[PDB]
């Protein structure tokens, strides 16, 4: 079996640099305290004990609340009068720091104005090892580096806005199964503990580690650990992740949270590096520890230290309300318990955060459109003489918006996925709704909709007479706790749902001018229909949220050229991504055991050293207007050499071998500052290419900047950099950016370091993972 | 909730058959998941020290029902021997060591499981359990000292041996015909049977 | 449709089993719904004529299926001898008396249904039509010449016999074994037989 080493003691807060004001602030705090008060930040309450989703206990004495935590990383879970804002997916296939950065803020004001203290998101875990996993889209992409930088200011978007935010899941949570031993019980599985990634240290560094950095480094107030074991220790006490990875190497100065029941050892996950146990035992043994020397004093002085900071940091001190909605409840009043019989009290005011959300919402549906082919077919004008729309995913959830508990179901049309990851509609248009409403506004031509996948025989009748066919796929997933289809959280296939392979067949026999529309969780196999010429146009829409019908109707008629690329690969096979899920235990009652066995070769990367041709490459899309990439030049920049860090950590103050050490420990050559060693962020060249639109309409083009780091375990190309610009026809742009350290360096187990290899390096600027129009080498020195 | 019972209406009807079941000699109790007079059944002490224990004299053991609310340690005190199905073994262990519970009490409810054990015989009955509540497979692994061990889990042993036939029986002596205006008996020579209703079928799922 | 089939294939396949059948005594035929070589089957005097009543020498009557398409009057000179299910009785009256259609032909018609009648029986064995297609109905009205009659318009004579038993039998016989590797046969002593699939059950409608 796979194996974590022990790594203590857990470090304690530096408050260097950006979080020196928090820091200071938290010490001031927490000197105040008494035992049980520490004790209480780090406790949960208990499940359903309270309003929010978990929450700390109180400091009456001080008339501090308890901290409430609250789903979800595209919005506000279990509330009235919120907005339900497009999934991480969509912002990933933006392609737009901007956008994932005001959509941050957005969701950041609607907790802000709900009471909520903490936003448990975004996500940059599960990755996305398997393109069936059930939970990736939550997260961004596979790639570490768009999912990294769009976490990032994600982040920045949530805490600028006055709320924390949690990066999760960490680590290894790439899949459902297994991911809880009760959970797979539930679903007829034998095993007493949770599945186990086996991850290796290069792999950790170079993929999954890679995108919390970002977080680390964005100055993300919490973390929550994850469900599964790494290399057969449980995330949650992991003292290696925890103490060693997260907290000396990225040195991170905000707080652990554990996810909700995530099992750990008690008292010992505490000396591991937990600092939160959430939703709620842990108290009372925690300060009997603390009593009996089990747990020293600076351990739980910084457990609340760390708290505090992120509390102080993005200004809860500011900008805290009562927390006015309740999460088990949209009754206005309820009966309480209270010291002598019961009271009658308003646990919901219905406090409208919405704002001007709809905005964004909708932009970020239309920027999240990937155009994947179109002969011909797009933009429609609105003056079709008849328009077809098909498919069940263009038509309402007969149910209501959210009669579906959790959007656990797939009725109508599919604008996000289902579990913890969610929030309530205010609203959902349709894109039957917003089609009709396009035509009737304009050239009030004939429309109509088909939206049951089983009306065979009307749908040939309908596209045999229409001038453009509008055909609508999904395929849906979600966490694990919930099972549609036979779908256990992960995806059973890669398969459209309800089959729509057989609508976009039968419209496509009866119709030459047939557009079809995917909103999927992921990648679905198309092998045998996207290659039909009568399929003039395809898009993928993904999970857009409450402004779905509006946000493509923007795109297919052409108000919006579209400009997302693909996060993700589109494959010919199943085969094609490798990394099949584990859906059998392996390990007898145990716990299974996922090895991650492929290293940093997923989605395109795998595609590409095994010299795969994907249908759809990772970063492609087409837009309404044309581009060309001319005349790339690298600066080298004469960066200072690489230096290891070093030196002590101060003395722990107050306010299993070494688990109680509180003397000065040694800087890792790594680590030093959040984020990790800051000669990793030195920059080492200037990478400029000239990007003109020479097509007829203004349009955005994604360019990209991947890096062939060149040796033989390498892949051919990594991402390393990319933006999204708008340019009119004729414009012509420089995009110039810059290569870290990091960027072309690998990681080195032995001396524990990223280390700049002496192979070759180039550099490609291109519009796709394979269209790679520009390339220069990278001279070393 | 709380079955809000007078003390006559107990006795006159709802306890009646339970002193029956007492006199009967059977050789456990269990305790109902609701309150009785705003105390739950398996640490209320009227209904089970005073009802059960005093007045029917009942010599057997209380088992409570699978999580059937009490207040732990105290729920020993009102007359619960036996806690289904689970931590508070370590808590009765402390409660004796303290004496908050008596010796006489943990010893009294050892004995009348035991007690209920020999009245019936188990020791002479008694065969290992050759099946498994949680899996229909034949085999299946179990946590050992060190690593893991695969063990036998069902033997199918069939048990049934010839109680169809007092199925059957019982089935017939528990039709109760309601009307009978010349419709029954049946012959089986009639011309023509029409059979009516999803009642008469199978069920699809097996 | 036109099934265009050479002289070749009818005669050593098609044909065939209907020169058995004409060879067993057969006393009637059933024209087709489709057309041969583009002349409608009830019409077609190369298949009727020919090959049918000169080469296989059929001696009993030809019918049409029902609604089958054919010349009107000019399908009985193409060797139509009854018209199913029926405006032709008239035109064959009329085709006759103005002579259209030989009165050789209308004998010839009328002798061939009469000579199947004979041939099998019919004449001894020929009973009251004592069910109706169109209803289980045992009463139902019929018009008078006046006003409307009230009559028994089905007996339900049961005429099963024991023809249970050679349905059983070629139920039986009608089994083909195309794999068999020690599944079959079985002894009714398995201790869990599972049956599956809907083709095991039951007409949930009857
Ligand atoms: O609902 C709280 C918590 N439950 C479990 C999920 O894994 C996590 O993402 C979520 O935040
Ligand atoms: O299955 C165990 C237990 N569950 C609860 C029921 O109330 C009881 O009758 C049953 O014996
Ligand atoms: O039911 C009358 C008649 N209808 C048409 C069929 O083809 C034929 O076989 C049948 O005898
Ligand atoms: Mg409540
Ligand atoms: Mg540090
Ligand atoms: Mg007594
Ligand atoms: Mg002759």
């Amino acid at each position: 079996l796979a194996y974590s080493p022990p790594f203590y003691p857990s470090p304690w807060m530096d408050g260097n640099g950006e979080w020196a004001e928090a820091y200071r602030r938290a010490v001031d705090f927490v000197s105040q305290l008494t035992l049980a008060e520490k004790v209480n930040l780090t406790t949960g309450v208990g499940w359903m004990q309270e309003k929010c989703v978990g929450e700390t206990g109180s400091i009456p004495r001080l008339g501090f609340r308890g901290l409430c935590l609250q789903d979800s990383p595209l919005g506000v879970r279990f509330a009235d009068y919120v907005s339900a804002f497009p999934a991480g997916v969509n912002v990933a296939a933006t392609w737009d720091k901007n956008l994932a950065y005001l959509r941050g803020k957005a969701m950041g004001e609607e907790h802000r104005g709900k009471g909520v203290d903490v936003q448990l998101g975004p996500v940059a875990g599960p990755l996305g090892r398997h393109p069936d996993g059930g939970r990736n889209w939550e997260g961004f992409s596979p790639d570490p580096v768009l999912t990294g930088v769009l976490m990032a200011e994600t982040i920045k978007g949530i805490q600028d806005a006055g709320v924390i935010a949690c990066a999760k899941h960490f680590i290894g949570n790439e899949m459902e199964h297994f991911r809880q031993a009760s959970e797979a019980v539930g679903y007829g599985f034998d095993i007493t503990e949770s599945v186990s990634s086996n991850i290796d240290d290069k792999t950790l560094h170079e993929l999954y580690l890679w995108p919390f950095a970002d977080a680390v480094r964005a100055g993300v107030g919490s973390f929550m650990c994850s469900y599964n074991q790494v290399n057969n220790s449980y995330s949650c006490s992991n003292s290696y992740l925890l103490n060693k990875l997260l907290k000396s190497e990225l040195d991170f100065q905000g707080f652990v949270v554990s996810d909700w029941g995530a099992h750990h050892s008690g008292v010992g996950a505490a000396l591991a590096g937990l600092d939160m146990s959430m939703p709620g035992f842990w108290g009372t043994n925690l300060t009997i520890a603390v009593l009996n020397g089990t747990v020293p004093e600076w351990r739980v002085d910084d457990m609340a230290v760390r708290i505090m900071a992120a509390f102080y940091k993005v200004g809860r001190d500011r900008y805290q309300v009562p927390v006015n909605f309740d999460s088990w409840t949209r009754d206005e009043y309820g009966y309480e318990h209270a010291l002598v019989g019961q009271n009658y009290v308003k646990v919901n005011d219905k406090v409208d955060v919405r704002a001007d959300h709809a905005d964004i919402i909708r932009q970020i549906g239309s920027a999240s459109v990937v155009l994947l082919k179109n002969d011909g077919g797009l933009p429609l004008t609105g003056y079709e003489k008849f328009t077809g729309v098909f498919g069940e995913d263009a038509g309402s959830n007969r149910w209501g918006a959210n009669g579906c508990s959790d959007r656990g179901c797939d009725n109508g049309t599919l604008a996000m996925g289902w579990g913890s990851g969610t929030a309530d509609f205010p609203y959902l248009v349709t894109p039957e709704q917003a089609i009709q409403n396009e035509i009737l506004s304009k050239g009030k031509g004939l429309v109509s909709a088909v939206t049951d996948n089983g009306a065979l025989d009307q749908m040939e009748q309908v596209a045999s007479q229409a001038s453009v066919s509008i055909v609508f796929v999904n395929a849906d997933s979600g966490e694990g706790y919930i099972c549609v289809d036979g779908n256990e959280g992960d995806r059973k296939n890669l398969t459209l749902w309800k089959g729509g392979e057989e609508v976009i067949k039968t419209v496509a026999a009866n119709c030459n001018n047939t557009i079809v529309v995917m909103h999927t969780v992921g990648p679905v196999l198309i092998d045998e229909w996207y290659d039909n010429p009568n399929v003039t146009a395809i898009v993928w829409a993904g999970l857009p949220g409450q402004e779905s019908g509006n946000s493509l109707v923007d795109v297919l008629y052409g108000r919006v050229s579209p400009g997302g690329k693909t996060p993700f690969t589109w494959g010919k096979t199943r085969e094609s991504y490798g990394a099949p899920l584990l859906t059998k235990p392996n390990n007898g009652k145990g716990a299974p055991q996922d090895d991650f066995t492929e290293g940093v070769f997923i989605d395109y990367r795998r595609f590409d050293k095994y010299n795969e041709t994907p249908i759809y490459e990772f970063g492609f899309g087409l837009s309404y207007t044309t581009f060309e990439y001319s005349d790339i030049y690298v600066q080298p920049l004469n960066a200072r050499p690489y230096t290891p860090a070093s030196g002590s950590t101060k003395a722990a103050p107050t306010f299993p071998s070494g688990a109680t050490d509180g003397s000065p420990q040694p800087i890792l050559p790594a680590g030093g500052a959040p984020g990790g060693n800051p000669g990793l962020y030195d920059e080492m060249y200037r990478v400029s290419a000239i990007i003109t639109n020479t097509g007829n309409v203004v349009g955005d083009e994604v360019p990209q900047l991947y890096v062939s780091l060149g040796g033989p375990d390498d892949p051919k190309v990594v991402l390393r950099n990319f933006d999204r610009i708008t340019l009119h026809p004729g414009q012509q742009t420089m995009w110039t950016t810059t290569l870290t350290r990091r960027d072309i360096s690998n990681w080195d187990p032995a001396s524990q370091n990223w280390v700049v290899t002496k192979y070759p390096k180039t550099v490609y600027i291109g519009s796709s993972s394979r269209k790679l129009h520009l390339q220069a080498p990278l001279p070393p020195y």
